[PDB]
DNA sequence: CTTCTGATAAAGC
């Protein structure tokens, strides 16, 4: 039944992987959810509860805002939502505002399990 | 299928096993689901009761009021839902608002059975 | 107009 909890998950660690990687861009682009480079768990949790805060604009994108300024939601400005400190400007609830707090709440209850 | 009944059973005995330890802070943090560690049952029944009945504001995180004073549902704070005093406040539902009622009532049951 | 609530539905199993 996990459709929107499913790609949200392999999104942000596909893109994670590619952030952290620090060799060259050649196999930066062939890097995949199943590549086995690193990538911090906690920024993937801090971007599903980010995008658990989508505000999207009459436009029908999700604008958000960081310390350095609002930006788009975009496949290049999506890492943005790795940090905590971000806080979204938007007329109206995202697609998945409120869709991901179970999500999150399971992620995080066993990521601290010893 | 049962991942949010089955998360937030373990995450209330998990906690209310650290909470209810006296001894030294290090043996604390390793404290798990499957340590045999004293945990009040009924305690348990009154954080998954509360978490029933959670409410949460416009940035998505649980609010709640008690005795004490009003504070958000986080790792820190969340042990004070283990008493039945503690009243939500929010702007809406939360995410496990109005879905464990089933799931309190069966667990209510294998407690008062003789 | 957006938000929230509630109801209907579909799920997989």
């Amino acid at each position: 039944n996990d459709h929107n909890q499913r790609n949200v998950f392999r999104q942000a660690i596909t893109l994670n992987k590619k952030i952290h990687f620090q060799g060259d861009p050649a196999t930066k682009e062939i890097i995949s959810f199943h590549s086995p480079y690193y990538f911090d768990i906690n920024e993937v949790i801090n971007y599903i509860n980010n995008r658990n805060n989508e505000r999207k604009n009459k436009d029908n994108e999700h604008i958000w805002s960081d310390e350095e300024g609002n930006f788009k939601f975009d496949n290049e400005n999506a890492h943005r939502l790795f940090k905590e400190n971000v806080t979204p400007d938007g007329s109206s609830a995202g697609a998945l505002n409120g869709k991901l707090l179970n999500f999150v709440d399971r992620l995080q209850s066993k990521i601290f399990d010893k």
